[PDB]
């Protein structure tokens, strides 16, 4: 809406801070599901046999 160029900074400094929150993310639930993890993780690793 301003004639001002350097107002596309910011809509363009807007996703890439977004995209930042999205690796925090990943933790929040990381924690609520801190025992599931394991629970699940345990079907693949002896599914492996190793």
């Amino acid at each position: 809406m301003s004639v001002s160029e350097c107002h596309r900074t910011a809509l363009v400094s807007g996703m890439c801070c977004a995209l930042f929150l999205l690796i925090l993310l990943t933790g929040v639930l990381c924690h609520r599901f801190h025992g599931l993890w394991y629970m699940k993780m345990m079907w693949a690793w002896l599914q492996a046999k190793r």
